[PDB]
């Protein structure tokens, strides 16, 4: 599977009837959609027609280290009118995404994000799917860009996005079936906003995976909090036709789901997603240390106490890990705010905690850590060397809420 790709500085009509001076991954930004079979070292040549350097981070995604879009011993930072060969095996089925790991506030903020369907090689029980690609843009009322870094907004829960965009569309008109189940690849791809999601309106609705990394089929539920660098592969039995089902964030009119007609029979409930083969950790055998949290210009958002810029580029060994050995992490949120703690490279299972309490443990690349929460996450050092790891509230990362570890 061998592929193209512009980083095209695209003027596109974002604000209905207006400008917008943006940097897309080709067209239809948030990015162009990626489909690969679960296998082929996915061949791609990145392209820059933009004025400055940019990687491509394969979020969650557990590639050969070099490839992870991660500056300096992994890959050094690709330039304007230049390319790097992007090539990697695809282990983690279901929705992942892509986006830089450079000056990212600005970069992603200007549209540098996009999805990554990873076609489960098992014939998807779902007849029909769809992609529902969430960002909310740092744009003023005229389309021109609001700042991406905002100190007192960002030193609390993150810098303010504004415009509500699925596939880059405010008020989405995604058209659907009379009777069939539908796969609902929902991707939070925002910088900063942590989205509090529900369904009102008349329909049946079930989930299958989360953050690509599947599990059993839990349904409709309370408002499931979705974080930056989180996703949710999920299903909807839209009823018999008509109903424009209200997609919401708590109350908030996000998108709309026109139930359109079909001369066709029902695509009744698929049996559970066959979970991803992952760093399956041994329970009693692992060991443990911990941290996150605190509050001198640049982030004052301290990391198990370790500034970050001595840690700028090389490594003051912020953690020291061994290959193939199973392992465990306590996480304390210490500042009066909430952080979506992400990982590359590997993807992890969760065990037990405070805020939510644990029925079936779940795989994901990113854990969504609440205030004073102390959650037991666990995996094994599957992939090698220096992997990156950090508060995916992009701003919280940017200048000093990042840290990392090797194998
Ligand atoms: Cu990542
Ligand atoms: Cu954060």
């Amino acid at each position: 599977h061998d592929y193209e790709l512009i980083a095209a500085p695209l003027d596109v009509e974002l604000v209905p009837g207006f400008k917008t001076e943006a940097w897309a991954f080709g067209p239809s930004a948030p990015g162009t959609e990626l489909r690969v079979r679960q296998g082929t070292w996915l061949r791609v040549r990145f392209i820059n027609h933009l004025p400055v350097e940019t990687t491509i981070h394969w979020h969650g995604i557990r590639l050969p280290l070099e490839m992870d879009g991660v500056p300096y011993v992994s890959q050094l930072p690709v330039k304007p009118g230049e390319f790097f060969d992007y090539k990697f095996r695809v282990p983690d089925a279901g929705s992942y995404w892509y986006h830089p790991h450079v000056s990212s506030s600005e970069e992603l903020g200007r549209g540098l994000v996009g999805p990554l369907i990873v076609e489960e090689r098992e014939p998807t029980g779902f007849l029909h799917e769809r992609t529902l690609s969430l960002k909310t843009w740092h744009v003023d009322e005229q389309g021109a860009f609001m700042p991406f870094s905002v100190p007192r907004e960002a030193a609390r829960n993150g810098t303010a996005g504004r415009l509500i965009t699925i596939n880059g569309q405010a008020e989405s008109v995604t058209e659907l079936p009379a009777g069939q189940v539908v796969r609902v690849r929902l991707l939070n791809l925002d910088n900063t906003w942590t989205y509090r999601i529900n369904l009102k309106g008349n329909c049946e609705a079930k989930v299958y995976a989360l953050d690509g990394n599947p599990v059993t089929p839990r349904p409709l539920e309370d408002e499931y909090w979705l974080g930056p660098g989180m996703r949710i592969c999920l299903a909807i039995r839209i009823p018999e036709a008509g109903e424009e089902i209200s997609l919401r964030d708590g109350f908030v009119r996000l998108g709309t789901l026109r139930s359109v007609a079909s001369s066709e029979a029902p695509g009744n409930w698929p049996k559970a997603l066959p979970p991803n083969p992952i760093a399956e950790p041994d329970l009693e055998k692992a060991e443990k240390l911990n941290f996150n949290f605190e509050w001198p210009p640049s982030l004052w958002q301290i990391n198990g106490q370790a500034w970050d810029i001595d840690k700028t580029c090389a490594d003051r060994p912020i953690a020291t890990l061994k290959k193939g050995k199973s392992y465990i992490f306590e996480l304390k949120n210490m500042t009066q705010y909430q952080h979506p703690i992400h990982l590359h490279g590997m993807s992890f299972k969760v065990i037990a905690s405070n805020r939510h309490k644990i029925t079936e443990p779940w795989f994901t690349d990113t854990y969504l850590l609440g205030r004073n929460e102390r959650a037991q996450v666990a995996l094994v050092a599957d992939n090698p060397g220096t992997w990156m790891f950090h508060c995916h509230v992009i701003d919280h990362m940017e200048t000093g809420l990042m840290a990392a570890i090797a194998v």
